[PDB]
């Protein structure tokens, strides 16, 4: 069970990259392949157990637009070592267009500088373009502007937040 | 008919608003109350005609999480004069939490400086708190930082975009 149809993803996955990496949608059994621990490296996972994972996974799976949560399993360890998400918001502006957002980009602490992050970003950009979104966006610290610039992004206006 | 359940919105609507003004969900017949012209003051509406508007309305009305597109009608002109959207993304982070985003804030040019924008932002923040979101965010030109800081927002990291 994949969180979105792998056939949607197949055209956008870059050609290079070694085996033993599989780029694919998030699978329901990725909880048992270390997905929470990977997400912990990005921010707090709070109280997410398998059961809450599975319920959320199903809620996302049956969403349209899909949650395009794309992961990289390293076949050796049977672990998920990178994740990045493209989520899409429907709009009335731009001819009832849609806006893409890249979220929750994480590459496992032991597996950086192996182009895992670049592969995910290239894949999501290609996917978003193909899905027809008029604009794709993301949020990062200024030190990552040159990272994401590589994939066609450029610094835009202010981003404001508040937490509860 | 309403894009989401008005009883969801009721607790968040401020008391004491001039009698001519009704805060409520976007309604399918708002196309005939100038909603496209209102949106055009924000940005391009592209080829949005009634059929496209209705078809998109229905896709949004049936979405869970809902699209909380809140508008204010001037019932003395029977036109929608202001709109703002709270949209919600499901997450696995933060105990399968959710993120709220404030989008497409527009107040008719002739109806500015009458607090409509503050009403809508006050309402959406209150709504988003009550929905349980862990973080609400928005994007704006720097000139609007002190505007949106009134509703609890703070300048955060960078926001990067790519248009297709
Ligand atoms: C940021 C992150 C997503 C990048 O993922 P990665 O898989 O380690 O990145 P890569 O090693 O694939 O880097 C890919 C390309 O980006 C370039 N690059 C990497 N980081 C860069 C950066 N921060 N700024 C500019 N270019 C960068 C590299 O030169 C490489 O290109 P190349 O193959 O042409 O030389 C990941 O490392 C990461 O750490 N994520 C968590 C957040 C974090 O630590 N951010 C850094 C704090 S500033
Ligand atoms: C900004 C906007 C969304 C909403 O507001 P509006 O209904 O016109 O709101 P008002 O001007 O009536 O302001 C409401 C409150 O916020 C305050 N406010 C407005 N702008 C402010 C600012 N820039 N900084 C601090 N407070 C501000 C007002 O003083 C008022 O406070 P009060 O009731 O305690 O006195 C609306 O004016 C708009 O869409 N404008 C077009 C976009 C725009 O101006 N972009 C910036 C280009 S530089
Ligand atoms: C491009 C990218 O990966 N951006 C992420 C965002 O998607 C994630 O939700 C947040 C988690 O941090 P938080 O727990 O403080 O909100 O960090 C970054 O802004
Ligand atoms: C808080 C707010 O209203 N932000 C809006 C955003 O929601 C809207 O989608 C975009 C339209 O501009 P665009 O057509 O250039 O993307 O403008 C602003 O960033």
């Amino acid at each position: 069970s994949h969180i979105f149809d792998a056939s949607v993803l197949a055209p956008h996955i870059p050609s290079n990259l070694p085996d033993n990496f599989k780029v694919r949608p998030l699978a329901k059994d990725d909880f048992s392949k270390g997905y929470v621990d990977l997400l912990s490296q990005l921010t707090s996972v709070g109280n997410l157990d398998q059961e809450a994972f599975e319920k959320r996974f199903e809620a996302m799976r049956t969403s349209v637009p899909n949650y395009h949560i794309v992961v990289i399993e390293d076949s050796n360890s049977q672990k998920v070592v990178a994740s990045a998400s493209l989520v899409v918001e429907m709009k009335f502006i731009h001819g009832a267009g849609s806006r893409g957002r890249v979220e929750d980009v994480v590459v496992d602490t032991e597996m950086r500088r192996q182009k895992l992050g670049a592969v995910l970003l290239k894949t999501l950009v290609s996917l978003g373009k193909s899905l027809g979104v008029y604009k794709i966006s993301l949020e990062c610290v200024p030190e990552l502007l040159p990272f994401y610039s590589q994939f066609g992004f450029q610094d835009d206006c202010n981003f404001m937040t508040q937490r509860f």
